């Protein structure tokens, strides 16, 4: 399968919360993972609050998944040690908590140490950059940084430095990544990413690489912009790695100012459409851009954000259907899959 075609990780996000996509119950999905991939990311169950049961740490469910990976040919990318969304914040992660900075330290120290030797790499900090699409409380930018509870408590971006040093100290063997979305657009957020990373480098922070989530549409952003955005980060350092962490590709673009070019019906791309053919070319050009701009040393992996289309967080978006992944609803490989094969093989 796909992983045989590369000498860097080829990974997939897996579900473990019941429902049809849950990897523990779906032998069809288990079989695809073992045949095609050599790394998994937990789609959900390694987020912050999942490390607790009440006020105590609990690693039961995540240990099960990490063990499954070790038994079935997969390394693990840990997603994620620090991340703002309140749905996954531990209860300690609150402006009402006098013990914040200590509880933050305990979090990173405990979790990173717990998984030492079992988890290859981590998203140490995820989504530290401001994004208007992504500001439900209307906090606004602090010179490009998200004013998350971590930022507010530390009084600035120093939490990022601390998270990285603590992770490094707790598990010196893991590759440590900073992860974010929309940074492939090569606009304002990419600039903010440059600022963020440069500051970490200036401070001597043990960041090993940068993750681009790569939640793209078929025709936006342009591949030239994707390529240049990566180039800008590669140029910051002679050793900084680049990983594509959450790749998926939406046929439909509701943000292009043209509402006449959508596939509005689930049946539209059930079998064949211009969209699935473009999606093949889109996966292929992105895996090509990555290879062309990221030197081999420095390639930390490519991961797609789920196995089969109905598992995707983008299966429906903006009340429209989409088909974002490499396998279809019947778990058959799509043209997308072939696009990856062609890219990997040259
Ligand atoms: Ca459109």
């Amino acid at each position: 399968g796909l992983a045989s075609l590369a000498d860097f990780p080829i990974g997939v996000a897996v579900a473990a919360s019941g429902g049809n996509a849950d990897i523990f119950t779906s032998s069809a999905r288990q079989n695809i993972v073992r045949a095609e991939f050599n790394q998994i990311t937990a789609e959900n169950i390694m987020k912050m609050s999942y490390m607790y049961s009440g006020s105590n740490f609990s690693f039961t469910n995540s240990d099960r998944l990490v063990s499954w990976a070790a038994q079935n040919g997969q390394t693990v990318h840990g997603h994620t040690l620090v991340w703002h969304p309140s749905y996954q914040l531990p209860n300690w992660a609150s402006d009402s908590n006098a013990n914040f900075r200590q509880d933050f330290a305990r979090h990173i120290d405990t979790v990173a140490a717990h998984f030492a030797g079992q988890v290859k790499s981590w998203d140490v900090v995820n989504e530290a950059l401001f994004d208007s699409a992504d500001d439900p409380d209307g906090r606004g930018s602090a010179n490009g940084y998200r004013q998350s509870v971590f930022y507010r408590q530390f009084g600035g971006p120093e939490y990022i430095d601390e998270a990285f040093r603590r992770a490094r100290a707790a598990d010196p063997t893991a590759e440590l990544y900073y992860n974010d979305f929309n940074t492939e657009e090569n606009g304002a957020k990419t600039t903010a990413l440059v600022n963020l990373v440069q500051r970490l480098l200036n401070n001597g922070v043990p960041i090993d690489g940068v993750g681009f989530q790569m939640h793209v549409m078929n025709d936006y952003p342009s591949i030239a912009n994707i390529r240049q955005a990566m180039q800008k980060i590669v140029a910051l350092s002679p050793t900084l790695k680049i990983k594509i962490t959450e790749l998926d590709v939406r046929l439909n673009n509701p943000y292009d100012g043209n509402s006449s070019n959508e596939y509005t019906n689930r049946n539209d791309c059930a079998v064949s459409c211009a969209g699935l053919d473009r999606q093949k070319a889109r996966y292929k050009e992105i895996v090509q851009a990555y290879l062309e701009v990221v030197p081999p040393g420095r390639r930390g992996g490519i991961t797609v954000w789920g196995i089969a289309d109905p598992d995707s967080w983008l299966y429906t978006h903006q009340n429209l259907p989409d088909w974002p992944l490499l396998f279809n609803d019947n778990l058959q490989p799509k043209p997308a899959y072939q696009g990856v094969v062609e890219a990997l093989s040259g």
